[PDB]
């Protein structure tokens, strides 16, 4: 563990909103004078039991209510940056979901100010490089994403890419091909969630329609050998999230996770925490789970950490 924790790493698949610890949630609620549905932290924490992606999302979006001020968004991000320092994550390319906040009335500029301020501290005080990624909510319309991209244009230099998260199944990457096209035209790189719950086909779409630089999750690629051969051949990175897949029931157990299989086959996989406050672990805890449940070796530990460095944008 401490050896794992000592490894230099880059986290490339993380949602800032998904780092919202129960304690922070209650503290922001207090500061913002919000009456929570949850009686206590302990009760909110017991609600972290999931049977699929959707059950998690509903709760995950519910939590975002307490994010109201610039200081809120600073606290959220700074708390995570501190975890990174402690776990020797030296480089972060985090997601945020503008629509979750803008749709609640919070100004786009306020969200960004808070996050940007923290990232600046992360780098000058903690030594942590960052590449903010703006993620679209895929259950909403492409039109809504276009409106979000328009807000992002004056800010475009604050983002290294646009991503795509939220309810995967029944919202294929194709639904968002136009806005992605425009984003790239405007100088954005692209990434996308694909093959978490969605089929291999969605991953082909991300690759070929959205033209992503990396696949987020991408575990269901395992079902598709032609795709596997392509991943291995193009060295397209996968941002795999062990505890997230476990907690969302992608795998019925951690002993059944295929990330080490992929590693050995030559897929350029990485280790990430995804939504650490909800899945009960940060990046080091994800490496640890691999060692515990899949007898991962230091050997494979070093390779995974290195892929994450190599896969930076
Ligand atoms: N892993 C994930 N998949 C889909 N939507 C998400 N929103 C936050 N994390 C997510
Ligand atoms: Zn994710």
């Amino acid at each position: 563990y401490e050896w794992l924790n000592a490894l230099p790493k880059a986290e490339l698949h993380l949602h800032l909103e998904g780092t919202l610890e129960p304690e922070l949630l209650f503290a922001l609620a207090e500061r913002n004078r919000i009456a929570l549905p949850w009686n206590d932290v302990e009760t909110l924490r017991k609600a972290y039991a999931f049977n699929n992606l959707q059950e998690f999302l509903d709760l995950y979006y519910a939590g975002a209510d307490v994010l109201r001020t610039e200081q809120d968004f600073y606290d959220l991000t700074w708390a995570y940056l501190q975890k990174c320092k402690a776990q020797n994550v030296v480089h972060v390319e985090p997601f945020f979901d503008p629509q979750t906040h803008t749709d609640r009335g919070i100004p786009f500029e306020v969200v960004l100010a808070g996050i940007r301020a923290a990232l600046r501290d992360g780098e000058k005080l903690l030594g942590i490089r960052h590449g903010l990624i703006l993620s679209f909510l895929r259950h909403l319309s492409e039109e809504q994403a276009q409106k979000t991209l328009d807000q992002a244009l004056p800010f475009r230099d604050a983002f290294i890419a646009v991503g795509l998260d939220s309810s995967e199944v029944g919202h294929p990457p194709s639904k968002f091909q136009r806005v992605f096209d425009r984003a790239r035209s405007e100088g954005f790189l692209t990434v996308a969630h694909a093959g978490e719950e969605g089929p291999p086909e969605y991953i082909w779409e991300a690759l070929d329609l959205l033209k992503v630089e990396r696949i987020d999750h991408g575990v269901r690629a395992f079902e598709d050998e032609r795709l596997m051969r392509r991943l291995i051949d193009e060295q397209i990175p996968l941002t795999v999230c062990p505890l997230s897949n476990t907690k969302l029931c992608v795998f019925d157990d951690m002993s059944q996770h295929t990330i080490l299989d992929m590693l050995e086959r030559g897929v350029k996989v990485t280790v990430n925490s995804d939504d650490p406050a909800y899945f009960g672990g940060y990046v080091t805890e994800n490496f640890h789970a691999l060692q515990q449940s899949l007898g991962m070796t230091e050997e494979q530990a070093r390779r995974l950490a290195q892929n994450s460095l190599d896969a930076r944008l």
